[PDB]
C-alpha cells in the first residue's frame, strides 16, 4: 500500500522457516504488498522473497513451480532465478531477456526460525531476543493468528496490563485482585520500555502467584516480554506482521527455563489468552488506532501510562499507516 | 450513515418490543446509523437503559459486557456504568473518582403501546397516538420483526399504495377480477398524511402523524381491526417493519389474523427488495421518471409530505 | 456501472443463446452495466424482446412479471406493455389514456448464428461475419456459458495470446518441449485486428496422434467477439467467441464451435474447450490489474516480446478505438 517510513525500512517476520520448505513456494501479505516465498530444492537453501507477480502480463509467480534454482511462472513459462532476473523466455529460447525482466527483490534474513523481511532499505538491525541460544532455555512456536484488527491496535492491547483480571480472568489476572499498582514507562533511542510490575495470578505453567513482568519494543510492531517468577523465567518474541491496515497476524515465540514437558500447557495458555485478546480485538472501533488527538474521543487513566506513550512513540516515529 | 433531518433524529422510533427486554438483559439495535445497547438491571421493574453501544474509553462495545446490580460493566477493563450512564468504578483504581468524560451517551427511552420508543435528539415530537390502546373491547396481538432491505420511506410509500392490492395480495387482499381503483380523498394538513376511507365488506383508511408510523383502521359489519405500524429507520437502506394489531372479535383469531399478515407482508417485502434506485424518489426532480396516475394520489401526497418537512434520509 | 465509450455502446453484443429463450418466457441478462429483460410471447415463432428491466410507474423489475397474450405484465400494478414497449392498459383505471411516459426502454435484438445479440444504442457497426455457420459441410455445437471475473478486454487479451499454449494448455494445445514460438504475421486495419497463419506443434483430443501441426488464424472486426479458424491436413475447425461485458470486471464467455469432420466428435469437441477455458480462467482470475493495460511508454509496467505483437497489436486497436471501459 502507501506505508511510512520506519515501517518500510524495517524488518518483519512472515514467516516461520518451517513453513517453506525445500522446493516450496509459500506467500505472504505485508504492508499491501503480496509476496511469494521460494527454496529451491539444495539442502539448506536460502529463501528468497519476492513480490509475487511477473511483470510481462500481471500473473501472480507464486501460481508457478520451482525448477531447479529458479522460479517459473505458469502463464508463459518465463524463469527467474535466485537474484530475481528473468534467465529464459521459453517462446524465444535464443532471444536475450530484455533487462526489465525481473522480479521485485526483497531483503530477507531467517533469525530465531522466523523469515524476517525487508521491503525497503534495511538501516534497522532485527530486535534482540537474548535467550534464543541460552543453553538452559527451551523454545516452542505459536501457531499464526489472523486477526482482523490494525496492527497498532494488535500492539496497543499487548502493551495494555490492566485488562488481565478481566478478560484473562482464571489466566493472568484475578477478578478479586484488580488494583493495577504504579510502573514506570521511558520511551527514549532503545524504543519503549516498560519496567517491572507485579500482579497477582497463578499460571498453568500453583502457589506461585506473584509474577513480576516487563517489556521492550525497540520496533513498533514487535515485543519482547519477560515474566518472571522465583521458580522459573519464561520470555516471548511477539511479532506482528501488518498485511494492511486492518489486518495482522500475530506470531509467538516462547521460550522458558524450566522443564522441557511443560511445552503443552504453555502453548494451551498463550492459545487461551490470545483467543480472549482477538475477541477484544475484533469488536473495537475505530478499527485504526487514534492517536493523541461522532465516536467519543478516547480516555486514559494513570494505568493506561504505556498504551498512552506508545501512542505518543508512534506519532514521534512518523506512523500515519493503520493509526488515526 | 448518520442524519441531521430534524423530523428523524427530534422524533420517536420503535427499536424492541418491551418483552424482549427482561430484567437482567443486554440487547442490541441499530437506529439512523447508531449501534445501540439497551439494557436492564435485574430488579423487577427496572426500567430500559438505552445508550450508544461504546465503551469510551478504549472503543470496545458495552454489550459484550454484563449487567452487574445496577450497572452495565465493559468486559475489557471493566469500567462500570450506572442507569444514569456515569462510570461510577474504575476498578484498575479503586480509590480514583472517574474522570467526568467516563460517560456513556444515553438517549431518550419510553414504553408506549408495549414497545420500546427511542429518541436520540431532543423530543420536540409526540408519539403516534393509538386510541384503541385503552379499549378493553379490543384483544391486541404483535407481529414478529421483519427486516427488510429496502429504504424505510420506500417501505411506507409501499404501505400507502393502495392500487397493488389485486395484483401482490391477490386472494387476500384483492381480487385478480376487480382491478379498477373507485375513487378516494387525501388530505396533508398538519396533523400528517390522512388516506379517505376506500375499499377493494372491509372499508379502509389511515393517517400519519410520523412518516415512518401508520395507524390504519378497516371496518366490516362483523368487527373492525386496527394496526400501528412502526418502520424502524437502520439506515438509508435498512428497516425494521413491526405491526401491533387490535381487533374486537373473538381472540381466537389471532393465529390467523398474523398469517394473513405474515402473508400479505412478505408479498410486499419481494417487492420493496426489487426496487430500484433505492431510495424513494420525491416529486420534481440512469432510470426514468417515476409515472403517477389518479391512484397514486396518496403516494404523491406523501412524496410531497417528505418534501415539506425536509426529509434527504432514504429518499432522492 | 455504464460506458460512453461508442464503439461499445453503438455495437452488438450476444447477451443469450437463442435456446434459453422459448416461446412466453422470461428471462433476464446484464449488459454493460444495463439489466436487460428478454421475453416472447406464447406465439409460434414469436419475436424477443430485449428491454431494460424496469417498470417506469415505481421502479420494478418487469423481469418478475408474466407474459399475458402479446403483453409483458408487472407485477406490481398490472401495467401492460405490449411488444413495441408500450403500456397499453393500467388496470386501475381502465378507460384511461395511458401516458406517453408508460413506455418500457426498448433496445435493438437480432438473432443470428442462434444466438440473440442487443445494441443498448444506434447499430453503426454490423453483427461479425461467420462464413462457415451456413456451410452444410459445418457440424456445430454450443459451450456453455462462463462467468469470469475478469474485465472483458482481459478475457480477449488471453484469447488473442499464443505463446501460452504449451504452458497452461500442456497437452492439450501445446508441448511442453515445442515452447519456441514461430515467426507470424498481424495486421491492424479496415478488417479490425487479423492474425495470421501460425504454425504450432501438438496432437489434439479431436484427430489422429501423428496429426501434430495445427495452423491457426483469426479476425476481430468486432473487439470483444473474434472469429477462429484452427486448421490441420486432416480436419478444419472454426469457432465464434462472443465475451458479453456485464461491467468493468465481469464477463460472460460463449463459445461457438463448428468442425468440417465427423459429427461423432462432437463430446470430444466440447472436453477440450472447456478444459481449455477453464485453464485460461484460472490465469485470468489471478491478473492484476484488474482492467487491460493500454500501451504506455504501484505495478511494474508491462514487457512485450516479439510473440506479443497480437497481444500489443490489440491494446493499440482499443486505444485506436476510443475504449476507455474495463482498460487502464
Ligand atoms: S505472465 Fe508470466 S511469463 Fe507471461
Ligand atoms: S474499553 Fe471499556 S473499560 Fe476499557
Ligand atoms: S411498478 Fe410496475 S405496474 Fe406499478
Ligand atoms: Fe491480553
Ligand atoms: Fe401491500
Ligand atoms: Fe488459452
Amino acid at each position: 500500500t502507501t506505508a511510512d517510513l520506519i515501517l518500510i525500512n524495517n524488518w518483519h517476520v512472515v514467516a516461520n522457516v518451517e513453513d517453506c520448505k525445500p522446493g516450496s513456494i509459500t506467500t505472504a501479505r505485508l504492508l499491501g504488498v503480496k509476496l511469494v516465498l521460494w527454496r529451491s530444492q539444495e539442502q539448506n537453501s536460502p529463501i528468497q522473497v519476492w513480490q509475487d507477480y511477473c511483470p510481462h502480463r500481471g500473473v501472480p509467480l507464486s501460481m508457478g513451480e520451482v525448477a531447479n534454482n529458479t522460479l517459473v511462472c505458469p502463464y508463459h513459462g518465463w524463469r527467474y532465478n535466485q537474484a530475481g532476473k528473468c534467465v529464459q523466455i521459453p517462446a524465444h529460447p535464443d532471444m536475450v531477456p530484455p533487462a526489465s525482466a525481473q522480479a521485485k527483490t526483497y531483503h530477507c534474513q531467517e533469525r530465531y526460525g522466523l523469515v524476517w523481511v525487508c521491503l525497503g532499505n534495511p538501516v534497522n538491525d532485527i530486535p534482540s531476543f537474548p535467550e534464543w541460544d541460552d543453553p538452559n532455555y527451551h523454545k516452542t512456536y505459536t501457531k499464526s493468528y489472523l486477526i482482523q484488527a490494525s496492527p497498532f491496535r494488535v500492539m496497543d492491547n499487548s502493551i495494555d496490563v490492566s485488562h488481565f483480571p478481566f478478560i484473562h480472568d482464571g489466566w493472568l489476572g484475578d477478578r478479586n485482585y484488580t488494583k493495577v499498582e504504579d510502573f514506570e514507562v521511558k520511551v527514549d533511542k532503545d524504543g519503549l520500555t516498560m519496567g517491572k510490575y507485579q500482579f497477582q495470578t497463578s499460571r498453568i505453567v500453583i502457589e506461585d502467584d506473584s509474577w513480576v513482568n516487563w517489556f521492550r519494543l525497540s520496533h513498533p510492531l514487535c515485543q519482547y516480554c519477560v515474566s518472571e517468577s522465583p521458580e522459573m523465567r519464561i520470555v516471548d518474541l511477539m511479532t506482528i506482521a501488518p498485511i494492511d491496515e486492518d489486518n495482522s497476524v500475530l506470531r509467538m515465540l516462547i521460550m522458558w527455563n524450566g522443564s522441557e514437558m511443560l511445552e503443552s500447557k504453555m502453548l494451551t495458555e498463550y492459545d487461551e489468552t490470545i483467543e480472549q485478546d482477538i475477541r477484544i480485538l475484533h469488536s473495537q472501533q475505530p478499527a485504526r488506532l487514534p492517536l493523541l488527538a461522532g465516536l467519543p474521543q478516547e480516555i486514559h487513566v494513570p494505568s493506561d501510562r504505556g498504551t498512552v506513550a506508545y501512542r505518543r512513540w508512534l506519532k514521534e516515529l512518523g506512523v500515519t499507516y493503520g493509526v488515526c
